[PDB]
């Protein structure tokens, strides 16, 4: 069998190369169905020139869900309707993605496939809440979340499903972004937080140079002893107070790519509330109909231009 590979040869500029799939493999062979753009991805789509020529040509989109088409060891029947977990460490962007059994996670079976695209978001969000010992954190708890974004509102949503009786404060930018989280306490600027303001756990999902910021903010303003989540990727070094860190006693976890546990656990909350598939569809910005190369161009550079939530890419390739 053949399969069409869409990598990038040059930024902003799509090809298409070919290499054969055994159907007949321990691995189980998915057409990708809906597909969701990353940050990361749109790094490579736009632009070191030497790290950017060393994996110069790849398949980019890793977040994902799919149909079986094929699993010749007989686990997933024909058509089941999976979402596709990517290596800790190819790309989406194909006709077959082959998986290990273990990396391939079956969705229910009336479910909006378009909004589970970008389920490596909620992992991502779950796995950090996670690295707080359960154990520590009761609904009696006060959260803090900064960055009014795609993180920030998984972060917010989880937290409430799953703490319902804990306080949520959120911290960011823009009134726009803001007014999208309507199941917290309360909601903030950050340049408009008042004296008095505290909680003792808290989570970073701004990223690169605002990190810093957000970092120096919450070190600030955190109950003494509280614990923080770091999700946030600087690809840079940012300036911190460690002075703060010692003289308050605090905890900071560095939290990043999840594993195969992490996407069972999230598939899992879908069944149990799904309250959360309603208020992630709120995520859900334009969705783009990929039929031809033309297609995937018009649809970076949509998701450049984007303002808030994620960009679906409906692969009908
Ligand atoms: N740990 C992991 O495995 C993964 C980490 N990430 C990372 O998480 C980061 C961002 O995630 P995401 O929400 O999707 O990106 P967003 O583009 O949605 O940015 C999040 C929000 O934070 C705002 N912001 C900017 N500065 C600050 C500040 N000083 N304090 C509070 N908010 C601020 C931004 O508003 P404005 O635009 O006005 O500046 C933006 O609205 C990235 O670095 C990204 O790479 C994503 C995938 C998985």
């Amino acid at each position: 069998m053949i399969n069409q590979v869409y990598q990038l040869v040059a930024p902003r500029q799509f090809e298409v190369t070919y290499n054969n799939v055994d159907i007949y493999s321990d691995y189980v062979i998915v057409r990708p169905l809906y597909m969701s753009i990353c940050a990361a991805d749109q790094r490579y789509y736009t632009g070191d020139e030497n790290v950017l020529s060393q994996k110069l040509p790849m398949s980019l989109i890793h977040e994902g869900v799919g149909e079986v088409v094929f699993d010749s060891k007989g686990v997933f029947n024909k058509g089941t309707k999976v979402v596709m977990v990517p290596n800790t460490p190819d790309g989406f962007m194909q006709d077959f993605v082959l998986l290990n059994h273990d990396r391939a996670v079956p969705l229910p079976d009336d479910i909006d496939l378009s909004i589970i695209s970008y389920t490596e978001l909620v992992t991502v969000s779950l796995h950090a809440i996670r690295r707080f010992e359960k154990k520590s954190i009761s609904n009696k708890n006060t959260f803090g979340i900064w960055g009014d974004g795609n993180l920030g509102y998984i972060t917010a949503i989880l937290l409430r499903k799953l703490y319902p009786e804990s306080k949520i404060y959120v911290f960011g930018k823009t009134d726009y972004k803001l007014s999208h989280f309507s199941f917290v306490d309360d909601v903030f600027f950050i340049n408009k937080i008042p004296e008095g303001l505290t909680f003792d756990h808290a989570f970073e999902c701004v990223g690169g140079r605002g990190s810093q910021s957000a970092i120096n903010q919450m070190i600030d303003y955190i109950s003494p002893e509280g614990s923080i989540a770091l999700l946030g990727v600087s690809e840079f070094p940012v300036e911190v107070n460690t002075r703060l860190v010692l003289e308050k006693g605090l905890t900071l976890i560095g939290s990043s790519r999840s594993g195969s546990k992490d996407f069972q656990d999230v598939v899992d909350l879908y069944i149990q509330y799904p309250d959360i598939v309603d208020k992630l569809a709120l995520l859900k910005g334009q969705e783009f109909e990929i039929a031809t190369i033309n297609d995937l161009t018009e649809a970076f550079e949509a998701d450049l231009s984007t303002s808030w939530g994620k960009t679906v890419l409906k692969w009908i390739m």
